[PDB]
């Protein structure tokens, strides 16, 4: 499953331009789905099987990033965040744009003191991106205003661990894709690959259950609520104010996991019945998000036992 | 071109399941092309010629339709649209599915009172499709969830006009096919028959063969001014590059010189582009109408411009 994860995490698809991720999902699903449609609202819906129960599995395909907002007369670009990206993750980083263009992130500051003051309280109007252009006009042909860029970071193996950009939520996408690749479904199985709605503001199909496959913070680094750990298994979410029928879903998955010796952890926080299953991830919103591949496999196991028979 | 247009418009090809459209196009182009390929999404790319200038002609092969989202206990189907299909265009119609199955669209609410307050606020969950099934089991075996359907309408002549489903954009597909059938190319000519909307074709120019609304009906949309028998419609894009405007200027001189009828359609852009459109009445209904002379004038225009 390693190559599927590389391809998905490495895909270009910031909130706004996810279309290359949709192509990668579909080509990976070629031969494993009975059909696919992109519904009115930007969603790739795929399906397999014909059981009476209709189960949806949903992961979102957009990643955090940057959008170009101005260009200056020397060809330096002004950027603002897309999704929850911190400027501290951007100092000295390279950024990939849609056309292949690579840019370098720098920070303003006339004097040694002015630059240390800027890093103490860093803001996106003290950053710039350098794409090698010399003129406002040479830069606008390469990356015009409104262009999206992403971490120019790719997938690598650190010991057991898998590290890449955009584990949140390309790993959820990979879990769904690998379920469709392996499953003989006892249900009518939908795979829904959504775009997150921008924060200043329902599926195309009726189903009986929907299971969101997400990323959850793995709080097992230095100086760290009985929270989620890498290699603890998939994190089954305990949501307050869940319905009878949602709670039944959660109890199913638990029983499946115990019955089959599938490691899992229970995650407590501090209309179609729904559950949430999350992959524990270190360093969310950085260029080197980290997962344990045994949790990813544990998660595919659990969903195949639950939906496959 | 009459049989070409009948075959293409009547073909089954809703977004996703276009194999019959692709197969008919290739059948019509046998011996007229130098090669083809079907890409990963289902775009068909064909080529003819070896001139220095490379021109892509592009039309899209998918049509509007419905998708089966549920089956009930007595075999009736629930549907959602695929493309811009209006629930009022589905009242009383037949829908044809990929295996030949035919369904009748009905609307819920027996009482004559609820029937006329549904058709005020009509919605796809007031609709069902009857395929003569008597249970979910019959019905799911004929037509599983996720099955696609199209209008069950075919080609007819209406006093010198042609009427069919999916003129948008099978008529653009027949324009491309006919150009390749007739032309001695001076360019390297590519034909791209696209799926849901680079193609891996490096290309000097690209001309979209589309459908435009013919606003020459009673109380027609005021904004539109294109007309059947007015010729191919040449899109004026307010924001065209020098090279895109160069293409449009080239088409106007061809049409003026060879006495071809044409009309001007007025309101990251890398590959230079222009748009040539067939004026069409009743787009998105089972009975879209074109004038064959616009189609022939469009074919004429492209052949005088791209070779002979």
């Amino acid at each position: 499953m390693k190559e599927l994860i590389r391809k998905l995490t490495e895909a270009f698809g910031p909130s706004g331009r996810e279309e290359e991720v949709r192509s990668i999902i579909l080509e990976e699903l070629e031969g494993h789905i009975d059909g696919h449609r992109i519904d009115g609202l930007g969603n790739l819906i795929v399906w397999k099987g014909s059981g009476e129960k209709k189960v949806i599995l949903d992961a979102h395909i957009d990643e955090i990033g940057v959008v170009v907002t101005n260009v200056d007369d020397k060809g330096f670009l002004t950027i603002e965040p897309v999704g929850g990206v911190s400027p501290y993750m951007l100092l000295g980083k390279r950024i990939r744009f849609e056309n292949g263009t690579i840019g370098v992130v720098g920070m303003e500051g006339e004097t040694t003191e002015e630059r240390q003051e800027n890093v103490r309280k860093l803001s996106f109007d003290k950053l710039f991106i350098d794409i090698g252009a010399n003129s406002r006009e040479e830069a606008q042909k390469m990356c015009p205003i409104g262009s999206f860029g992403v971490y120019d970071s790719g997938f690598v193996e650190v010991s057991g661990k898998y590290v890449s950009k955009a584990m949140d939520d390309r790993i959820g996408c990979a879990v769904i894709v690998e379920v469709f690749k392996r499953i003989k479904p006892a249900v009518t199985l939908y795979g829904v690959f959504s775009v997150q709605e921008e924060v200043g503001l329902g599926y195309g199909v009726p189903a009986d259950e929907a299971i969101a496959i997400d990323v959850t913070d793995s709080a097992d680094t230095p100086k760290a609520r009985h929270a989620m750990r890498l290699s603890g298994g998939p994190a089954l979410k305990v949501k307050d104010r869940a319905s009878i029928s949602s709670k039944r879903i959660l109890e199913n998955l638990i029983e499946i996991a115990e019955k089959f010796d599938i490691k899992y952890q229970m995650e407590v926080l501090t209309g179609i019945p729904s559950a949430t299953v999350s992959i524990p991830t270190r360093y969310v919103a950085s260029p080197s998000e980290m997962i344990a591949p045994d949790d990813v496999e544990a998660t595919v196991d659990l969903l195949i036992r639950y939906l496959g028979a």
